[PDB]
């Protein structure tokens, strides 16, 4: 009758979950009772942060929330807990159903340096932030590392919370508590008594409003990343070749230019990372890659690099297009360095909001006229990152001011 197997054994399986005992939600799987909803509340969790490949959950106690969040494909996910026999059975749970993409980590988030972990797209508070004695540190320490599932209780109010280091938590104390921490986007999706009261809201930083208006609209403004001297760097290195151009007798393949008398107009510099640059290197920058796979995926790798250029007064528009048509949504963007600041009679970057998100064949004229055709203001500085799908294009440039930008196309090495 023996001798055989299990539809690891579930002999075996018995053994290793008995050897762990006590467990403190028990331990079934495939029907069967070993040990006496995730799933829902991590489609949840999906359905607030879609983008995401780089979970981090806190207080992750035999892995149950842990192994539902790592169902979905191309996730990565680190669990820190607390105990270490926890963790033992955690790291069982995840041997067990064979969820290769997950490290558990022994370390209290009580003391522990947020730093060091990296950055993470969205984080899970799930039930342990009224274990902690100060809870606004540790959503501080959250905010560190883009968007978080708080799930957790709180007090009606009436009775006196004293007022510890600027907290009374009630309800006034845990929205300021996330407030302070970064989270200026909060949405409550279930939630009241005048003792014990339940809340799970979800919260959204400066970067993950960001994330969220490039996956729905297809692009931001998502501001400056370097911290001074690179980009004066970069606007040097970039005057200094159209001075090529210009000022110089310069003729090459990259040089796309353009009827009579006036000399031909300069509009683009293809292949910027190969052409003569003492400052090609400051392309190669962290924060660059970084910022792209923030808003992409974990692994970006750059795979174009270029130089758009709007001349004062010459200067025509570009016609609407799309970049690429061949790639799914959300896998290619497109950072904009802006040298320049550009507005909406100065030749600045337009788009069709959720263009991006049209099947292949389309017709762009359509789409352009049909609108709205919305313009991104920039300062010198600011970063723009666009979807390839995303229908953009600009008017010409008919005043005095420049409009210089560099362009990098960052994608999944997929
Ligand atoms: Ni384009």
């Amino acid at each position: 009758h023996h001798h055989s197997s299990g539809l690891m054994d579930r002999r075996e399986i018995q053994r290793r979950a008995k050897e762990l005992e006590p467990w403190v939600n028990g331990f079934e799987f495939e029907g069967i009772r070993y040990a006496e909803d995730p799933a829902d509340r991590a489609r949840a969790f999906y359905e607030a942060f879609p983008g995401a490949t780089r979970i981090l959950e806190l207080g992750a106690l035999e892995g149950a929330d842990t192994l539902a969040l790592a169902r979905q494909p191309g996730t990565s996910i680190l669990g820190l807990e607390g105990r270490e026999e926890n963790l033992r059975r955690a790291e069982f749970v995840m041997e067990v159903h064979g969820a290769t993409n997950v490290e558990l980590r022994i370390a209290d988030v009580e003391t522990l340096d947020f730093a060091t972990l990296g950055r993470f797209d969205a984080v899970l508070c799930a039930g342990l932030l009224y274990h902690v004695r100060e809870p606004w540190a540790l959503l501080k320490d959250a905010a560190r590392v883009a968007g978080i599932y708080l799930s957790t209780h709180y007090w009606g109010s009436s009775d006196g919370l004293e007022t510890l280091d600027g907290y009374s938590l009630d309800r006034a104390s845990l929205f300021a508590a996330l407030e302070n921490a970064g989270f200026v986007e909060i949405e409550v999706l279930h939630e009241t008594s005048a003792e014990v009261c339940d809340i799970v809201v979800v919260g959204r930083a400066r970067l993950g409003a960001q994330i969220r208006r490039f996956r729905e609209d297809g692009f931001v403004n998502a501001g400056p990343v370097f911290a001074d001297d690179t980009i004066a760097r970069l606007k040097a290195g970039a005057i200094d070749l159209i001075s090529r151009f210009t000022e110089h007798g310069h003729v090459s393949d990259d040089y796309w230019n353009y009827v009579e008398n006036e000399a031909p107009v300069l509009y683009r510099i293809h292949n910027l990372e190969k052409q003569d640059w003492a400052e090609r290197e400051l392309l190669f920058r962290p924060e660059l890659a970084e910022l792209a796979a923030a808003f992409v995926g974990s692994p970006v790798v750059p795979t174009a690099f270029a130089l758009v250029l709007k001349e004062p007064k010459r200067a025509a528009g570009v016609p609407w297009h799309r970049d690429r048509a061949n790639v799914a949504p959300h896998t290619v963007c497109n950072l904009s360095i802006c040298l320049d600041t550009a507005g909406p009679e100065n030749g600045c970057l337009e788009g069709v909001p959720g263009s991006h998100l049209l099947p292949d064949d389309i017709d762009v004229p359509e789409i352009r006229d049909g609108g709205p055709r919305v313009p991104v203001p920039s300062k010198v500085g600011d970063v723009i990152v666009h979807d390839v799908r995303l229908v953009h294009g600009s008017g010409p440039n008919p005043s005095d001011q420049w409009r210089r930008t560099i362009v990098i196309e960052f994608a999944n090495p997929a």
